[PDB]
């Protein structure tokens, strides 16, 4: 019941833990330049359906995640979002796409996968190219903050349940470091957190790209350790 970690997470097993009614965090683990590391993303229902966020980081953790999910839910994935180009976000979008997933990444982050040379969901998110802008999708609305973490990065907020996903944008609390920033903008960053904290004031859960759920204050804190990282 405690908030899974690596320690807990082997890599190629997936771990699902409820957020709130209909709200569910997936969490696995990768090893990368010879470290491993944990990374979440979302699941949301939408009816008897559901709506994935962002693969669990490599091919065989996805098609570990559609085999937990449909353990514990029993539902099927219909679609899914990649909220950034990185790896812990579209590895993984050729096994959902073989497994009939309809998948989903603004046109920013489709040509940076591209020219990355990482997997490349389907279809383009539109009307989220200017930093503020939100849109609609299923269950949750998708919202640009502008650049942070990457120049692409989505964050996600579900409203029925006031839970918003930062993904790698937003840190966990016991982060002293603002993880990998080679694609960052640092000075950006804290206006565009600021921009997720205007417009989310009621966010009750907020769920980092990587490690422990929190409040509001994750936002601050991230905030915190990017401009002393930047400093
Ligand atoms: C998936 C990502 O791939 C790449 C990212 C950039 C490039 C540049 N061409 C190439 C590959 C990646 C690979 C490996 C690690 C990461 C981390 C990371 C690093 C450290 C911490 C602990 S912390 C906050 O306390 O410092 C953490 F939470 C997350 C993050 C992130 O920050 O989102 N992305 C990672
Ligand atoms: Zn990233
Ligand atoms: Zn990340």
């Amino acid at each position: 019941g405690e908030y899974p970690t690596v320690n807990e997470i082997p890599v190629g097993e997936v771990r699902l833990y409820q957020i709130a009614d209909g709200v569910w965090s997936h969490i696995a683990t990768q090893s990368f330049d010879g470290a491993v590391y944990p990374s979440n993303g979302l699941i949301v229902r939408d009816g008897d359906e559901l709506l994935l966020i962002d693969t669990a980081w490599g091919a065989k953790n996805t098609a570990a995640l559609l085999a937990e999910i449909e353990k514990q839910i029993g539902l099927p994935v219909t679609r899914a979002v990649s909220t950034h180009f990185h790896d812990d976000r579209v590895g993984g979008v050729d096994v959902l796409r073989a497994a009939g997933v309809a998948t989903y990444a603004s046109p920013s982050t489709r040509r940076l996968a591209e020219a990355e040379g990482n997997e490349i969901p389907t279809h383009s998110l539109e009307g989220l190219s200017s930093s503020g802008d939100a849109v609609r999708f299923g269950p949750v609305e998708l919202f640009y903050p502008g650049a942070a973490h990457s120049t692409d990065n989505l964050v996600v907020y579900v409203p029925s349940a006031n839970v918003l996903y930062g993904g790698c944008a937003v840190h966990e609390l016991s982060s002293t470091s603002a993880g990998n920033v080679a694609d960052a903008d640092l000075a950006e960053w804290p206006t565009s957190v600021e921009r997720i904290q205007k417009h989310y004031p009621e966010a009750e859960v907020v769920i980092p790209g990587h490690g422990l759920p929190g409040g509001l204050d994750l936002l601050q804190h991230t905030a915190n350790v990017v401009k002393a990282h930047k400093n």
